[PDB]
């Protein structure tokens, strides 16, 4: 007998096909059958009339590396329907690095002495021993590797340093990492050359991993950063993933037409993917950057002046007699939300066929960007249902089947017999992001239940206690 059948709903199977009325039967960690399952014995027949049963959402872009260890419930993600998270993005991974005060933005993963894993395998073993509620597909970050190896980060790595970083990257991939990410936009890697990145990432071809990147620039010089990314992909001969695609700053509004045309052209000749979050504000370390600071900026946390969390930076700066750019050093280290994108570009990037959905949630932030709690339902409700940006099955595909294919997560991302039972039951009519910039941790509406490897992890608007997630390999 099946352990249970989710009966009477509409299955949106993750393959970008209109939903169909069908039941879903689960046995252990697998989807056993899909269709009219009235004739199949089951221990429970759960009524989901009026709901959609879809694959669990795969968050293509997270910074959950440490959150998986410290808050195993993973409530910000499972409450939105997420069943798998891709970690170690933008060059920032929790491991391998033993450091009491890692350089920003590595601090976005730190709760205080969290960087304690000398080897990447130590980190994966910790996840397997005390599993989180969601599956984890983990990358190693090039900035973490630089911090672990280089005594001076403000220059290109020497061949000896490249050798040491490449050995750590190869060990991480051998241990189960699914790829390597970079983020040369940030201080720890701003002096890394394209050739340094290529040499450190060479093992990806041998291990079958992916190259993910927070591009060197996402504003005035985004074309040069895109070209750098495509060149790295051709040299490595592995799939590239462009993280949180955007055009930032007023001088770049509207340029998503141009960047998407360059990405589409590259996709015809090499393997390229991209993801995005559904919002017009970004969030990361507080940084002296004229573009990030041009517009409205909110503080998410601040070490030297904790009371500034949640405050408007223009007010803080003006009261200190300075521009935002000039006041930043005295407030560091800190985090911020930056309103530097324009809605038409966000919509164009979300609608572009290949764009996968990634939350870019920063889970340790005191006053976080709402994308941490509302990304997936914002796409299914606000964008698909309310604005008609894409039909519901395409919105679901962009957070399930597409993502599983691009990251190589076998037997996940689709409601198919034999695949793993990572599933979401949601109400298409009411699914919605509740988190706002003012109340960024509100739980999404319309998420009935979430299952990971067949175990319910979210039910009755609460974590069930099931630590069902697994460390995944590509
Ligand atoms: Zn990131
Ligand atoms: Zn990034």
């Amino acid at each position: 007998p099946f352990d249970y059948i989710l009966s009477g709903g509409t299955v949106i199977d993750g393959t970008n096909a209109p939903g169909r009325l069908a039941d879903v039967g689960v046995r252990g960690d697998r989807i056993a059958a899909v269709g009219d399952l009235s004739a199949s014995s089951a221990r429970r027949r759960i009524d989901v009339a009026g709901k959609v049963v879809s694959p669990g959402f795969i968050d293509s872009h997270t910074h959950d590396d440490n959150y998986l260890l410290k808050h195993r419930d993973m409530t910000p993600k499972i409450s939105q329907g997420v069943t798998t998270v891709v970690t170690g993005n933008c060059g920032i991974s929790l491991a391998p690095l033993a450091h009491a005060n890692p350089p920003a933005p590595l601090d976005l993963l730190d709760e205080g002495g969290s960087f304690r894993f000398a080897r990447f395998s130590d980190y994966l073993e910790a996840l397997r021993a005390a599993p989180p509620a969601v599956n984890a597909a983990c990358m190693v970050g090039h900035s973490t590797l630089r911090a672990a190896v280089m005594p001076d980060l403000r220059r290109e790595a020497t061949a000896d340093e490249i050798q040491a970083m490449q050995a750590l990257a190869d060990d991480a991939l051998a241990s189960g990492a699914i790829g390597i990410s970079t983020g040369a936009f940030y201080p720890p890697a701003a002096h890394a050359s394209t050739e340094e990145i290529i040499e450190v990432c060479r093992p990806l071809i041998t291990h079958g991993g992916v190259y993910a990147t927070h591009m060197r620039d996402e504003g005035e010089h985004i074309v040069q950063a895109l070209e750098e990314t495509f060149r790295i992909g051709r040299e490595l001969d592995v799939p590239v993933v462009i993280s949180h695609h955007k055009v930032m700053g007023k001088l770049n509004f509207g340029r998503s037409k141009e960047t998407l045309a360059l990405i589409e052209a590259a996709m015809a000749s090499q393997d390229v993917s991209l993801d995005a979050y559904p919002y017009v504000a970004g969030s990361t370390m507080l940084k002296q950057d004229r573009v990030l600071l041009a517009g409205r900026t909110l503080i998410t946390w601040c070490k030297p002046y904790p009371e500034l969390s949640g405050r408007d930076l223009e007010e803080i700066a003006a009261e200190r007699g300075k521009s935002k750019y000039d006041v930043v050093p005295e407030l560091q280290p800190a985090g911020a939300i930056y309103f530097m994108m324009d809605e038409p570009d966000v919509q164009r990037i979300l609608a572009f066929g290949p764009t996968m959905i990634g939350s870019d949630g920063l889970p340790h932030d005191e006053r976080p960007h709402p994308r941490l709690w509302g990304t997936f339902p914002r796409v299914l409700g606000h964008y698909s249902r309310d604005l008609g940006l894409f039909p519901l099955e395409t919105a679901v595909w962009k957070m399930t089947g597409l993502t599983a294919a691009k990251f190589g997560l076998a037997e996940r991302g689709q409601v198919q017999p034999g695949y793993y039972a990572d599933l979401v039951v949601f109400d298409p009519a009411t699914v919605a992001d509740s988190a706002t910039f003012e109340h960024p941790t509100e739980r999404a509406a319309g998420i009935h239940s979430v299952y990971v490897n067949g175990a319910a992890v979210w039910e009755d608007q609460s974590f069930t206690g099931q630590h069902a997630g697994r460390v995944l390999n590509r």
